[PDB]
């Protein structure tokens, strides 16, 4: 219906705003843009999945997320992909893992205080009923 197209334009605009509040965050600069397959030619072979915050704002507006749970599952992509790619012991591999999880935990306790569970079900039980 509209009220449908309403809840879903709604969910848009929230996850865009968490989207930005993500991506104007220092610690974050590194996930702003896909890995530049120059600076990383082995990456794009190595991580199947790239996932990134520009990524992520292109399937909001391509009206890829019909819940949070689907857009965490890219956010929980950022996080895993960084862990899998750098798991060395160095600081430099360290640090991305640290802020690549901590865009992880920052998205979840924004979400965690700012979307309504019952936003949520709805999103869900319209999804399941397409
Ligand atoms: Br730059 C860079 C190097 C290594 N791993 C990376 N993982 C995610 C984003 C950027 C990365
Ligand atoms: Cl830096």
């Amino acid at each position: 219906s509209m009220q449908e197209e309403d809840t879903f334009r709604e969910l848009r605009i929230f996850l865009r705003n968490v989207t930005h509040r993500l991506a104007i965050d220092k610690r974050f600069r590194v996930f702003t843009k896909p890995v530049d397959p120059d600076e990383v030619p082995d990456y794009v072979t190595v991580i199947k999945q790239p996932m990134d915050l520009s990524s992520v704002i292109s399937k909001i507006d391509l009206h890829k997320y019909l819940t949070v749970k689907d857009y965490l599952r890219d956010i929980d992509l950022i996080c895993s992909n960084a862990l899998e790619y750098n798991p060395d012991r160095d600081p430099g591999d360290r640090l991305i893992r640290h802020r690549a999880c901590a865009l992880r935990d920052t998205a979840y306790a924004i979400i965690k205080e700012e979307l309504d569970e019952d936003f949520e079900q709805l999103c869900e039980e319209i999804q399941e009923s397409r």
